[PDB]
DNA sequence: CGCCTCCGGGAGAGCT
DNA sequence: AGCTCTCCCGGAGGCG
C-alpha cells in the first residue's frame, strides 16, 4: 500500500506502477511537454512525502527508475 | 436528496450532462451506442420512475435525450 | 438490467 | 504564472 516513489499512501497501480495519487499526476505532467528541473544537490535527494515537492528532478528519476511510462 | 431527471431515482451526480442516477446513466450509455431500437407499448408518455424505468426503454431514452443527455459532454 | 472495482484524467483551488 | 494534489466523472472489464 506504499508509493514505490514516495513511500506515501498508495492509491493503485498508476502508469506501470504502484503510486500515490500525487506521484501519479505528477508523472503525467512531467512525461509530457518540455520541463527544465534541475537537481540542487546530488541527484539523490530524498523524495518523502514531506520533500517530494522540492526535487522535481530527483521525483521524475525516481518515477522512470519504478518503470513508470505513459503506455501502461 | 438529489433527484435523476430522468426516472426520479437518487442521483449519483452529473452524468452526460445531466443530474441522473447511475442506472440512467448506463442504461443511457448502451442505448447510444447499441444504436438501439425501441418502440413504446403505449402512447410514446410513459411514467419514468424506479421501476417503470425498466418497462419503456423508449421514453426512457427520449427522456434522456430531453434532458440533454449527451456521450461528449 | 443494475451494479462493481480499477485507473485515466479534467477542473480548480490553493499554494509558492 | 507554475505547480501541487484531491474532487469528480469518464471507459473497460466484469459480475449476479
Ligand atoms: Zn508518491
Ligand atoms: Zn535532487
Ligand atoms: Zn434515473
Ligand atoms: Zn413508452
Amino acid at each position: 500500500k506504499l508509493c514505490l516513489v514516495c513511500s506515501d499512501e498508495a492509491s493503485g497501480c498508476h502508469y506501470g506502477v504502484l503510486t500515490c495519487g500525487s506521484c501519479k499526476v505528477f508523472f503525467k505532467r512531467a512525461v509530457e511537454g518540455q520541463h527544465n528541473y534541475l537537481c540542487a544537490g546530488r541527484n539523490d535527494c530524498i523524495i518523502d512525502k514531506i520533500r517530494r515537492k522540492n526535487c522535481p528532478a530527483c521525483r521524475y528519476r525516481k518515477c522512470l527508475q519504478a518503470g513508470m511510462n505513459l503506455e501502461a
